[PDB]
Order: structure tokens, then C-alpha cells, then sequence
């Protein structure tokens, strides 16, 4: 459970990356798909792409960016109380995406790398520490739902 004081931290954070939602979607889809190549067969909207550059100019990239932080801005801004937001999503990346939560913990790694990149003022280390614990709270409730549907492993 995050306090009151970290949930302050994660959405001071995030009320920066909402100046600039879609430069921060592509730079967090292209670190996860250059960290971890694995992460890119998932998208057969986006398994064409081969180099950073092909990345950077894909529009449809760029728009999906949006989408996926648009969704974890809400649940975000919930502070934990989620559920409604979560269901749809475990049900979608678990039995329709095929994505393991490990993924979900190499798409949180590339989200702090890159907010600790684009907002270092806002992202000291008190900040990355509530940071990661909201993004495992995340992986821990959609875990949960997996596993009620046979996916956790
Ligand atoms: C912060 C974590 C993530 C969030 C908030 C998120 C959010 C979303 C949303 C909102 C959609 C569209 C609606 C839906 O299908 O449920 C979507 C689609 C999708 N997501 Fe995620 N996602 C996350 C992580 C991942 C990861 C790590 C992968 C793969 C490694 C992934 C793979 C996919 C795929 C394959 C689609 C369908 C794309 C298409 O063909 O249109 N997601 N995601």
C-alpha cells in the first residue's frame, strides 16, 4: 500500500509526462523493444520495424504510445483503487495479447528509466522508490487476475 506522501511523488511525476504524452509513449515502447526484443513479437501491429529509426517515424507507434499511457495515467490516478481499470486490461494482455507479467516488469523498468531521463528535477530517488512501488502494485493486482484465469504460470 502506497502512503499518501508516495502517491503525491508518482502523480507530481506523472503530471510532467502528460505535458508530452506521446514523445514519452514512443521513447518507452522503443527502450522496451531494444531492451528486450522478445517484447516487439508480441505486436504483430509492429514486428516490421528493425531499427530505432523505423521506430522513432512509425505514426501508428506513436499512437499506440498514447494509448497504453493514457490507460496506466488512470489507474494511476486512482491511487490503488483500480479494480474497474485493471479487469479489462489482465483479461486483454492475459488471454487475447499473451503477455507474461514478466513483460510487465520490463515495460515498468522502461518507464522510470525514461521519466528519470525526461524529468530528473521531479525524479529523485524518493520519487523512482514510489514510482516502483506503484508500478508493482500494478503487477501484483493484475497477477492476481491472471492467476484467477490460468496465466500466472
Ligand atoms: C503499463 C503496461 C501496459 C498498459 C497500461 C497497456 C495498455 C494497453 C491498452 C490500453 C491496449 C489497448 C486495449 C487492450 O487491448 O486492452 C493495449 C494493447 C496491446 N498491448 Fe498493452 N499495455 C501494457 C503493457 C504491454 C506489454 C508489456 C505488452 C507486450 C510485451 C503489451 C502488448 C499489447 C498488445 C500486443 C496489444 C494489442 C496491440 C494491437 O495490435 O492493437 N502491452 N495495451
Amino acid at each position: 500500500v502506497l502512503s499518501e506522501g508516495e502517491w503525491q511523488l508518482v502523480l507530481h511525476v506523472w503530471a510532467k509526462v502528460e505535458a508530452d504524452v506521446a514523445g514519452h509513449g514512443q521513447d518507452i515502447l522503443i527502450r522496451l523493444f531494444k531492451s528486450h526484443p522478445e517484447t516487439l513479437e508480441k505486436f504483430d501491429r509492429f514486428k516490421h520495424l528493425k531499427t530505432e529509426a523505423e521506430m522513432k517515424a512509425s505514426e501508428d507507434l506513436k499512437k499506440h504510445g498514447v494509448t497504453v499511457l493514457t490507460a496506466l495515467g488512470a489507474i494511476l490516478k486512482k491511487k490503488g483503487h483500480h479494480e474497474a481499470e485493471l479487469k479489462p486490461l489482465a483479461q486483454s494482455h492475459a488471454t487475447k495479447h499473451k503477455i507474461p507479467i514478466k513483460y510487465l516488469e520490463f515495460i515498468s523498468e522502461a518507464i522510470i528509466h525514461v521519466l528519470h531521463s525526461r524529468h530528473p528535477g521531479d525524479f529523485g530517488a524518493d520519487a523512482q522508490g514510489a514510482m516502483n512501488k506503484a508500478l508493482e502494485l500494478f503487477r501484483k493486482d493484475i497477477a492476481a487476475k491472471y492467476k484467477e484465469l490460468g496465466y500466472q504460470g
